């Protein structure tokens, strides 16, 4: 079937890659990075993302693999010296599909753009102070004073999600979970300070308040949106597909990461 | 239908429960506290819990309805003057359920113990130091050194997990939360730190390193547990039965709470 | 004696400036905006902080004073009625004076310059990762990966360091607080989570790993640094003077401002 | 001159212990656990909290010493291959002293009775809740309702108060730092939330609304205390002295511990 392979840009992630499409020249395999059924990232889970937004277009017809060169990632999971055995299995067919749920995010002007977060998407302010008031199905939830706010999906829950106080959830749970960066909190100005945790269809949208301009992130994309006049932000209907050939489960992923 | 009422005991709720069997004797509708099909709690959410454990036996075939004589609370969300109100349309049938998850705690000796929580189990160590291995899906995670452990049902986020740094969390969601209380965390002592959200079917299983004596919570249930050989935490098959009559959403519900 | 009178420009505090003013006109005070020997602040506690700043090079000839037209400040604790009374008092001498500690900040080229935060100093990165050595008394402590950093003043620890999870220190202690923004901890990046409070000559000097560009901040004041060699936090020896005429502790004033 | 020597009690500690009154009996010593001026510890930071409290009625005559079997702790900070050079500096006189502030812990009953702690003071409740007005300097600072609080020395501040989320502070500072366990916060129910860093003369004052039995530690010690009217916290006059013979500065010691 067709396949690409794409690199951290090193050393040892450009001549891996060699090694393993001179692998799949010995099987009926055909690289091709148009339209590939098969999407392999060798280097780290920031070469990972990029071989996500390069084709995140045809999510519903690419399986995902990666291959971690430096540390064990959570979206590159697979050893170097693994890789051999990778190119086997990967070519007789005979391999299982996961998918992960993913964030949607809206941002209206005064033309409507779309973005879709693997890990997370972020929001803060362009040099002024970061005020927006928070509405949640259409009903208004909090005013938010503070650094800015992080819309997380449940597999970005261990990256940005994570250093913000967020809790580590499940990727088999289709959710987002909301988390406070530097909040005030006093007598006038309160938030909730807890991070919270959406199912699918409930719209969490943010909304200005003085200053329209913000610094919005999706994942390691960051762009300055001027006059914006909201955020909106739910669980996608689109999923990511990896594929698997072992046991990895998502806990001992955190284990081996955080703990040794 | 066959219903049942209970108070917190004081002036207030006592004669408002004494209105309501009166105006239910104007319906056919049955008093009766052994096998009722609805059960009214007048109080607080801790008047509520009572109800909830009095019956847990008969979860599927129970209504819960709740009135807060004081405040607004997560499970009592009825105000007393709308009282004469619900009484009226909890008899002309015509009223739709909600459901929540259930939290089933397994305790193990040296015969086995089980039981259901509505807000959250907690272990605690009685006197000594508290030392627990923590196993997800048969797989060892961390050696747990603190105060204790609090595992949360989705609607007791709000309760103890949130004091504890958790994250609230929809009760549409099928999950349970892990939370820590002041773990330790240096060279040779290292925990996750992070809150975890487990799905259905994972099992959560803590197991003792030396002391075999916990100090075990379901609500507000709490005895010491003696020669304790495993506590299993997983989400329960049994859920909960509310009788809604208008819109509540959880989220408003959070915010009249907490923000105002 | 000498002294002038700053506003935050609006109706409510231009006029009352004038109406001290034309209070002090009936005195022997003499209006000099160049060599004061008290100077009044008139707004919330952003007015103080200008005035601060504009006079940092006389601190130890003036004593500083300020009037809140809106809700409670930390440096502006004067309601405007009280305005008359503090015009007679502040003219028939006799009141006491209270200093608080201020942050000293130094930073290295390749000439050096140096700051003086009353509230903190933070510092964060221009567009890509943070990463600096932390450095305490010529001793690597660790090496920080995250949002960035902040060292807060006694008095400032009452906001932005709050909203950090950092300590409220009472303004006596000659010291300095650091707090962490949202740090990275793994198998690889550790740091030490906790926030540090130094005493006096303690010398905390951070140093790039990488990016040499940084993004630092003086209470209000922030510009981009470019080519940074080190950047240098300590108690400063200098102090401001605030003139008392009643009693109102620290504690008090936290407690009318978060509690109620 | 006069010394004594207290083990932890296994093989490692106990013919260490006696390797060092065999070197001390080569020297102008004297073996001597009624009236000792040098107390040394080996085993643990728990072992030197037993001998600390062994001797809290001699402590301005008296200059402790740690050596760990273990691993480094923040007290015993002496390995045990430096013990035979430990010896010989200890006889020969010339050694420097340096001493940490301690807390003074008063209850009042209806006999007044007085602790004193190295690490810190806790108070959680007798089964029931936790709800004490905390009052500051005799003034009403807030109501805490949760699991309990923590008032924490500055060489304390490395232990329990670090689980907390309590700040590390130097002990050079002579201070006193307190702590949330788990607060209650929401609209009825409002606390700090922020660790509180008090000066010397600051007497911090908690008082029971309903329950008055307590849970008190004092360092390792324990009991329960009935029919409780006040507890008071403030900083010690006296301060426990240790014998230096090096540089082994405070963050040196924090990031030994903690970071590697
Ligand atoms: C760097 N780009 C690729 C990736 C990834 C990733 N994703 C991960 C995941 N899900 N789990 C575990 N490691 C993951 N990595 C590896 C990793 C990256 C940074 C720090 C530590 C690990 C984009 C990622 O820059 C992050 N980021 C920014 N500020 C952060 C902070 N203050 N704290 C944690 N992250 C932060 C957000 O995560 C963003 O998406
Ligand atoms: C008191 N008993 C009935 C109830 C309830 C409830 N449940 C709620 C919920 N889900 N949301 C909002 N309010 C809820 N209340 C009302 C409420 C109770 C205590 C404090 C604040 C509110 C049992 C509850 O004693 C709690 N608890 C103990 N230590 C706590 C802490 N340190 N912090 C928050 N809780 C704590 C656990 O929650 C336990 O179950
Ligand atoms: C706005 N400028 C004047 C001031 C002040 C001040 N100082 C105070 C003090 N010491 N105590 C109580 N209120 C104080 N105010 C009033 C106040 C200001 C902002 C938010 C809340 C209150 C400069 C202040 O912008 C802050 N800031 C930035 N990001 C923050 C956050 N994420 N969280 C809290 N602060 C934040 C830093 O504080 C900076 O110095
Ligand atoms: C065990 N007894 C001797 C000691 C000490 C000490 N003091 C230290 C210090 N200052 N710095 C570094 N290590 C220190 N140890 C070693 C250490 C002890 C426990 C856990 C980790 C280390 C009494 C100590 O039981 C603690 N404790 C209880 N519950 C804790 C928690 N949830 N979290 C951290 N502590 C906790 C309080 O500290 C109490 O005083």
């Amino acid at each position: 079937m067709k396949y690409m392979i794409t690199s951290k840009g090193d050393e040892k992630s450009d001549l891996l890659r060699l090694n393993m499409i001179a692998g799949f020249g010995e099987y009926d395999m055909e690289y091709d990075d148009v339209e590939p059924e098969i999407v392999i990232s060798i280097g780290g889970d920031g070469t990972f993302l990029s071989a996500f937004h390069q084709y995140e277009e045809r999510l519903d017809e690419i399986a995902f693999i990666g291959i971690h060169t430096g540390h064990l990632g959570f979206y590159a999971d697979w050893r170097p010296a693994e890789a051999d055995k990778l190119v086997k299995l990967l070519a007789k067919g005979e391999y299982q599909k996961v998918s992960y749920p993913l964030l949607k995010t809206t941002v209206k002007y005064g033309k409507e753009a779309t973005y879709l977060a693997l890990n997370e998407s972020t929001v803060k302010s362009s040099g002024g102070p970061f005020v927006v008031d928070v509405v949640i199905n259409d009903i208004h939830f909090e005013r938010f004073r503070g650094d800015g706010l992080c819309m997380s999906t449940p597999s970005g829950t261990t990256a940005y999600n994570k250093s913000l106080g967020g809790a580590l959830m499940h990727p088999s749970i289709e959710a987002m979970q909301l988390t406070e960066m530097a909040s005030i909190n006093n007598r006038v100005y309160r938030t909730i300070g807890s991070p919270l945790v959406f199912p699918k269809h409930h719209v969490v949208s943010l909304q200005p308040v003085n200053d329209k301009d913000f610094q919005i992130s999706v994942d390691h994309l960051s762009i300055l949106h001027r006059d914006v006049q909201e955020i909106r932000y739910e669980v996608s209907a689109k999923k990511i597909h990896f594929a698997r050939f072992r046991s990895f489960p998502f806990w001992r992923r955190v284990h081996d990461s955080f703990i040794e």
